[PDB]
């Protein structure tokens, strides 16, 4: 059994994140099978009720490289690919490109844990996100360089002491989830953003643009993908017409 | 309602850029269906109204990476999102693909405002386009390195009244406006230009190529983006034979 | 005559892979055509029984650009062209594109020899990969800058000796195979993985990332493939439905 | 009214450069329909005799991202756009894809003028190219990093008279045009040579590689495009068979 | 008269790589055909016995980019231009894209002349390769940057002795050619190796990635290009099937 509020909330989960974008032979699908094609990954959802959690987000009208995202969570890689694999048989499936994919797993807090950074960990842990139900998502998929590597342990946690402080604020507007991918895929994390209010979003990331950390990113977005939250099969029903 | 003269001029708007390019197969839509393009858009136009701003540019013939450009002015991010989703169904939407788009969000003077730099903000404010309508469009994403996000907000204000300064000269010459983009998309700023005087237009880059802000971009072009100004429908009649 | 057991042990062992991803024209092969394409991979593989050594594996839902790939080893790499060569005519070779291809040989210790590092040497050669039959493969091209290649041996060597040190403890975790690629390909080195415990991999690539050696990485990745093991027949099983 | 000697002498004149790439497709459109491609375009140059000056180069062969390309001189780039959307439009513009676009326009001399270098100045002007008419064309764009811009134009000026001083004795050899960019493309420059010695051309560049000024380029071909000159016709009819 | 052992001795000889890669509807093309066009290939290169000299590599199964490229090497560029135009209406390039191509030219000694380099010249030139027909080629492109052709030529050739010094050895081994491109395309070299043993090559780069001059690449490969030397008819004969 796979609940949503645990499985997003636990360390060692699988987050699996696939950009797809839809060919030009796809307008030329039978409006029929078209319709027809949401109940379809709707049943697929269901048929994995137990072995992946799925959400899935428009994006065609706000980004060249996809029209509609997967994020998958599993507490198994494989069984995200199976779902996955299954997908892309999906009548959609069969008609959308593959443009963007990031793995990565969930972890234990690495510096502001109650042990090390009890203040800000306080903050974290305390902080309840308020007002309105959040309708747009951002993905980023972040590397940092050798040279944060082969800081101290000490040195980096200065730094996300640094990260955290103005950026506590902004959970009242913006919910957050921190995946890790060093050595698994092609960027060390991949960060999930849920919000209402874009221009908080900007300001937020103006915030952590502005601190040391930010010098050691090469790779920061690239792409920042940033779409729009429905249900699975709203996603779908908006690619048909 | 959405008036041109209010939404051009007020913070919180968000605007989409998107650079589209017609596919081969376009050429053996029937004359007939071609022809009757140019209106459905201008229909469609019509029926958003009230929703979104909207303004069509032909870069046919002078850019490698797109045929025309949408910018879209909204209050609503997602209701930028449905028009564009609704253009792409369109007989010319369904015959180009997207590459490239942007997304920016207009906010409030950062640094040459009233408070921080009052004679350099008074020239802006009171400065006033002369002459011959624009025929031309330019479209420029700059980003800037951490570096510069690490200067203090003292030493950023320094660098971006020496920007101001040999500038406000091309005001007459240059209209302009400015989006911002970081965490929203994969740019700083997205910047908007219409001048009839390209080699103006020149000399005014180079102006700034010249300042110590230069040496912090990391993109200030890519694409550099040049087209023609035009109505709506008139860019689908030029795209027709 | 070639047995998997010493061919993955020796030197002077040429190792391609090769990376495919299958054309959206395969979900149009009469489904009947697709399930007998497992078959002809097996024969083929047969074929060559004495002389490549073939390994497949399934990356479609878990990378973008590839859904399988394929490990050969050859003494002779004129031989591991003709495989290749004869597998692009298979049923489903007519039906990918390839996406990369890294060409290697396997060579004798440069470092952590007996000669040269004993203490080392008996670490690594006594604790023995435990645990359970891998599900997943990792596969990572790494090239060094030249500042490396210009140390003296005896700096290079210092700088070996401790990438060594934090990984003995996943000798029981991870299965590694090391070939060399500088003059041969765009890679210095091409490294290749198993395990089944992918948070422990993503622990020890984060204790090499923070190593100074991983200052001198000018690829160590793009692309990093992660995918999953599974017989030859029944990769391209997977990939028929 | 544009005669040739006269424009190709002026300030104030836009290039376009615009390296196309013929499509599979087109080795079926029947000979016939190909071979009359030549005279459509023969014609629609003398039907804008009076907006552009065409040149078309034949690069087939000898690069990898054209077969052929245009060199529109025009006083307006409108109408350089123009003749481009036109020419796409053609049996020959149907089958093929742009691949680069290089927009620029001429202006005065900066450095090497009779003002500030009088006597390098002397040099270029009173030197006239000799011997065997030139079969080559090379275009070359070029771009300069921001710390060139922030170097004194005093510092720029001794850089140029650097460029200038071993190279004026290739003006026998080889004729140069230079365009400017900065704002209008993503390019400072864009540079024009024909010649008849390729191996005087490679001399040239090497002679320019080796001065303190190519410390600042950051784009100096990519591509760098060199092909063969003919009439517009007879490009046209070299690409039928 | 065009003569093998003379064209590739002497100075002021194009060299044109292209590498080809075949389209997926080369398939379809009726096995015959297929094999019937190396009849073609070998007329064409009869055709231009006297114009060009012409070889022909496989590299389909061991490189992403390409199926086979050719060599080609002329007195007068326009020539290799014609060649290759004529080589891609054939029935084989009617069905292959371009995805590299160099050109380069032959020039006299640069560094290791008698005059500069009295010694190893010598060794040079007196030295010959035994062992074994060479089964493999090699193309390298290679481009040094602004740091090194800044370098005063006493430096480089001090540089150069350096690069000669443990390579001559190889040249029992390996065989190389060296053509020269800056201004003429996007390199500063072409290089050209021909061996039998891959080990030992691999490590002939890198003695060569260890020393001063590999700190000035800025290409050095990209594509490294290695596949099977053979005739031409037979690099065709195996690309039928
Ligand atoms: C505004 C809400 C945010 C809060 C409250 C926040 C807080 C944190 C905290 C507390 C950590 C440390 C977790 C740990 O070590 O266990 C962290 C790490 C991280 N954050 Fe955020 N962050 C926020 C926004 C962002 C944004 C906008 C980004 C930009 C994409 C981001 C990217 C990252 C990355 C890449 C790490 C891992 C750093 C490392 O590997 O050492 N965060 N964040
Ligand atoms: C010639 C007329 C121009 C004038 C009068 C002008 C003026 C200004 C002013 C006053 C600001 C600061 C606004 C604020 O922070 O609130 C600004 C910002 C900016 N300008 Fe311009 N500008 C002009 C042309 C250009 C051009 C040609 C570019 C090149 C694309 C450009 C790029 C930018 C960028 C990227 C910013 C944001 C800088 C930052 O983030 O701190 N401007 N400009
Ligand atoms: C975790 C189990 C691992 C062990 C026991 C291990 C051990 C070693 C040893 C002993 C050598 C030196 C071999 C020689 O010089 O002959 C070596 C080289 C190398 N290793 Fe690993 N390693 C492990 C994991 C990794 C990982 C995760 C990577 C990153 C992908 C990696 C990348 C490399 C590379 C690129 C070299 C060649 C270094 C050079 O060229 O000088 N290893 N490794
Ligand atoms: C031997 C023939 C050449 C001569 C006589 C020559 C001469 C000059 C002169 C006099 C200028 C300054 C013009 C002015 O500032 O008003 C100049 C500028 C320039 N040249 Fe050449 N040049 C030659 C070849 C080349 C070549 C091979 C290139 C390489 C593509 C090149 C690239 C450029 C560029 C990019 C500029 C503008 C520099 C700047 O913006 O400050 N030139 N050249
Ligand atoms: C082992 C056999 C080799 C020998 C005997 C050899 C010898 C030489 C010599 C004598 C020169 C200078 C010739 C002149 O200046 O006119 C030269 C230049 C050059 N070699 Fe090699 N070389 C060998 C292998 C290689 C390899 C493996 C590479 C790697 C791609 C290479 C790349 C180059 C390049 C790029 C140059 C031109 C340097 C410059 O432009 O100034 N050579 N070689
Ligand atoms: O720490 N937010 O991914
Ligand atoms: O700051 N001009 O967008
Ligand atoms: O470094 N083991 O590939
Ligand atoms: O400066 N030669 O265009
Ligand atoms: O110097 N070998 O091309
Ligand atoms: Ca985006
Ligand atoms: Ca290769
Ligand atoms: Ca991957
Ligand atoms: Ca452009
Ligand atoms: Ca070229």
């Amino acid at each position: 059994k796979i609940e949503r509020g645990t499985i997003l909330t636990q360390p060692g989960v699988f987050g699996v994140f696939t950009m797809f974008k839809l060919r030009p032979d796809w307008n030329k699908v039978p409006v029929a099978e078209r319709k027809g094609a949401a109940e379809e990954v709707k049943k697929l959802i269901e048929k994995h009720k137990d072995n992946v959690l799925v959400d899935l987000y428009l994006t065609r009208g706000l980004e060249t490289n996809s029209d509609f995202f997967f994020r998958i969570n599993a507490y198994d890689l494989a069984k995200a690919q199976t779902f996955m694999r299954e997908f892309r048989s999906t009548t959609v499936g069969k008609n959308a490109d593959v443009f963007e994919t990031l793995v990565g797993v969930t972890k234990p807090l690495n510096y502001i844990s109650k042990d090390k950074s009890p203040g800000l960990n306080a903050g974290l842990s305390s902080a309840t996100y308020s007002g309105p139900a959040p309708r747009y998502v951002i993905v980023i998929p972040v590397k940092k360089n050798a040279e944060w590597w082969n800081m101290s342990p000490e040195e980096r946690l200065k730094e996300m002491e640094v990260h955290t402080t103005p950026t506590l604020a902004y959970l009242v507007n913006v919910k957050r989830k921190l995946y890790h991918s060093t050595g698994l895929d092609d960027t060390d994390f991949i960060t999930y953003f849920e919000t209402d209010d874009l221009t908080a979003f900007n300001n937020l990331m103006l915030s952590l643009a502005q601190v040391k950390e930010n010098k050691f990113h090469v790779r920061w977005g690239s792409p920042t993908t940033l779409g729009t939250i429905h249900s699975p099969e709203d996603v779908i029903k908006a690619l048909a017409d």
